[PDB]
């Protein structure tokens, strides 16, 4: 009636009239989505089709979260939601929901081959800092933050396209994909997480941005491990007592290394070069890297105080920083129940807009 379907894409899209020449930007990230032109808002808007929202209980919750974060989530740094609609009439009958999205040209990763200089560098990252500051406002963490979870225009506006993996695992279910590159040291030692785990991910980005390449590349579930402490260091012996006994031996029982300084892990050679300004300002990024790099977690500088650091405290403007804090409605976002359950409550959380 008032949806029309489109083949291309590699599956049946049927969207509104509004969205027309349907152009696939899809890949390796969670889920396909591609590109269209909303006539009515004169604005180019990425939309995705989630395929079987309530196939399993894992898919359900992962769709039903991120439905109601980004519906009531407002930010420049966090992504939008403009639209949600299904084509179906019925729930019974219900089977796939869109999502339409301000439309970005490119994602961290594509931003990181091109090598960027001081100015735009603590841009990029300081809209980072302020998008886990407003998710830690609502008391949301992610400790799944990537360069393929986000996203930049070509004004280097940056925003986040994931919510976390929420409550809880290095072995994930479908919907999730582990990513284990930029995860912290509790993140891979089960101790424990508090706010300063989104910190690290952010401390490998940056790193990643200025070497080119992954930090600390691990084959396996714990070679990341031992990528960690090879440059870094191995963790000093007050940090080690904490950890629950099955693991904490073999933390100790590994080779010991006593580690690189960022001095030369990071130097100063590939920073831009003849200025001193970018040179000084390469002393203002190493330093916020010791700080940000730390595997003890408890003594990890915060994205508050990250956030006044010399090298981020240029772009500091309250309304990106000290924004209204996000009110969740759901209250159960604690929860789980049935799979017929979990197709209704979806299918209310698309029809009331
Ligand atoms: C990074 C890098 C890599 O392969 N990445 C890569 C390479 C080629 C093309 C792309 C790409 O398509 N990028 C891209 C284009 C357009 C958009 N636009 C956009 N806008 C809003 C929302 C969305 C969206 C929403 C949900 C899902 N997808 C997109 N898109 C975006 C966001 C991105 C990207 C490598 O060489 C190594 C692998 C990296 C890490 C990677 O990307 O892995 C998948």
């Amino acid at each position: 009636n008032n949806f029309y379907s489109v083949e291309i894409g590699d599956s049946t899209f049927t969207v509104l009239k509004r969205y027309q020449n349907l152009k696939p930007i899809g890949s390796g990230a969670q889920g396909i989505v591609c590109a269209a032109y909303d006539a009515i808002l004169e604005r180019n808007v990425a939309i995705k089709k989630l395929s079987r929202p309530f196939q399993n209980q894992t898919h359900a919750k992962r769709a039903y979260r991120e439905l109601v974060l980004m519906k009531c989530v407002n930010h420049k740094n966090i992504i939008g939601l403009l639209n949600v609609f299904t084509p179906q009439k019925s729930l019974e009958e219900f089977q796939d929901v869109y999502i339409v999205m301000e439309l970005m040209d490119a994602n961290l990763c594509q931003v990181i081959q091109m090598e960027l200089d001081h100015e735009r560098m603590s841009y990029l990252l300081y809209q980072m800092l302020c998008g886990i500051k407003h998710l830690h406002s609502a008391g949301i963490i992610h400790r799944d933050l990537k360069p393929s979870n986000i996203v930049v225009k070509s004004d280097c506006t940056l925003k986040i396209l994931d919510f976390g993996l929420a409550r809880t695992t290095s072995f994930m279910m479908t919907p999730y994909v582990v990513t284990r590159y930029y995860r912290a040291p509790e993140v891979i030692l089960g101790m424990g997480y508090k706010e300063n785990v989104d910190i690290w991910s952010v401390g490998c980005i940056m790193g990643e941005m200025i070497k080119g390449g992954v930090l600390f590349p691990g084959t396996d579930h714990i070679d990341q491990w031992n990528k960690v402490i090879e440059q870094l260091g191995t963790p000093c012996p007050e940090f080690m007592k904490k950890l629950q006994p099955t693991v904490r031996t073999y933390v100790e029982n590994r080779p010991k290394y006593a580690g690189y300084s960022f001095e030369k892990l990071f130097p100063d050679v590939l920073f831009p070069a003849d200025s001193e300004h970018n040179k000084l300002k390469a002393s203002q990024a190493r330093d916020l890297l010791s700080k940000m790099l730390v595997i003890d977690a408890s003594k990890r500088i915060s994205v508050d105080e990250a956030l006044q650091h010399p090298y981020i405290n240029v772009w500091y403007d309250p309304s990106e920083a000290e924004a209204p804090p996000p009110k969740i409605p759901k209250q159960l976002d604690e929860r789980e129940h049935t799979i017929e359950e979990w197709k209704e409550l979806i299918y209310k959380e698309v029809m009331d807009l």
